[PDB]
Formats: structure tokens, sequence, C-alpha cells
């Protein structure tokens, strides 16, 4: 992926999220800081916290990462669509994964409920990686699609947690 979008992604709590926008950041739910009194130097009463399972949502009352642009979100991608996980590891290590998309559901991860998309890993996800964007490009378009939410022991499947309706 080009740096533009790596430089989207940033270390959040105990993971990672993703300036959607200059104003709009998504990431984990099992990753927000909860003692947090503020976010970038936002008071956090100030920002507009949105939680779909595990798909958090902030909207910040003005610009912060003004250096972006305004990128496509979308709800999963088409069954079958060929995206990349952009994990960034703690050390700044950039570790691109590959994967396929597959049946979007709400699926019961460890007795939580969580609306997502399965994919499958085409060497792979650690539990720091959380809040890390799944995307994907559209002609000229580059698309989030969700946020790394879980993986399956024993297996390929990773999860990855879209935002509802
Ligand atoms: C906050 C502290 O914990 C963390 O580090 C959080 C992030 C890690 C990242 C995982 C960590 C490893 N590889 C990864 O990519 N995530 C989890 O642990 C998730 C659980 C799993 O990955 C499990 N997967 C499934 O249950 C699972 C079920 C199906 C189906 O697919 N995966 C286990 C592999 C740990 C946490 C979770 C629990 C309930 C939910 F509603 C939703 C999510």
């Amino acid at each position: 992926a080009p740096p533009s979008i790596w430089s989207r992604i940033v270390n959040f709590g105990s993971g990672w999220g993703f300036w959607v926008s200059p104003s709009l950041f998504i990431t984990s739910t099992h990753v927000i800081p909860q003692g947090a009194k503020e976010f970038f130097g936002v008071p956090i009463k100030q920002i507009q916290v949105h939680k779909s399972g595990e798909f958090c949502r902030l909207r910040f009352p003005k610009p912060i990462r003004t250096d972006v642009t305004g990128m496509i979100l979308e709800e999963g991608a088409p069954e079958g669509t060929v995206v990349t996980l952009l994990i960034k590891r703690s050390t700044g290590e950039l570790m691109p994964l590959a994967a396929r998309m597959g049946t979007h559901a709400t699926m019961k991860i460890q007795g939580a409920t969580v609306g997502g998309q399965m994919g499958m890993l085409l060497l792979g996800t650690t539990p720091g990686d959380c809040g890390c964007p799944y995307i994907y490009k559209r002609g000229n378009d580059y698309v989030v699609i969700g946020v790394h939410t879980a993986a399956a022991r024993g297996g390929n499947t990773v999860i990855c947690a879209t935002q509802g309706s």
C-alpha cells in the first residue's frame, strides 16, 4: 500500500487505529483506552464515540489529521475480494498481510456478538494487531472495509469488524 495510507495507522491503546478522514478515526472496541480523559489532545466529552460491536468510531469536533484526505469506508468487501490487512508492529515494521474476504455475518466470538466479515490470510496476526485496517483498491480509490478484531486459532481465518447501516 502507499505511504499516505500507512501514515493513517497510529498506535492506539493496546492496538491501533486508522484515520479515515481528518476528523474520523476507527479502531477496535477491545483496544480503545477506557480510562482516558482525552485522545489526541481533544477532551473525550467533545469526541462523538460510536460503537457497533467491535467497530469503534471516533468523530472529532475539528479536523485533527489535516494532511490526509477522506477515504471511502464501506461495510466489508464483496465476497471473494482479496484485500490487504495493514498490520503495523510495535517495532515499527510494516507487515502487510493479504487476505481473501468471505462471509459477512453477525458472529459469536468468545460469547460476544461481533458484526463483521470472515477472511482468510493468504507470518500471521498477533494479539497487538487489533484496530489495524483492512484495505483494498477499487479503480483509483482505496477503500477501508473494517478493522482487525479476531483470528481463529488453528486456521487462517481472521475477523474484520465492520460498521452496520
Ligand atoms: C484486548 C486484549 O486482547 C487482544 O490482544 C485483543 C486483540 C486480539 C487479536 C487476535 C489475537 C490472536 N490473533 C489476532 O489477530 N483479539 C482477540 O484476542 C480477540 C479474540 C481472538 O482473536 C480469539 N479468536 C476467536 O475467538 C475467533 C473465533 C473465530 C470464528 O475467529 N476467531 C483467539 C484466537 C484469541 C478478542 C475478542 C473477543 C471477543 C470478541 F467478541 C471479539 C474479539
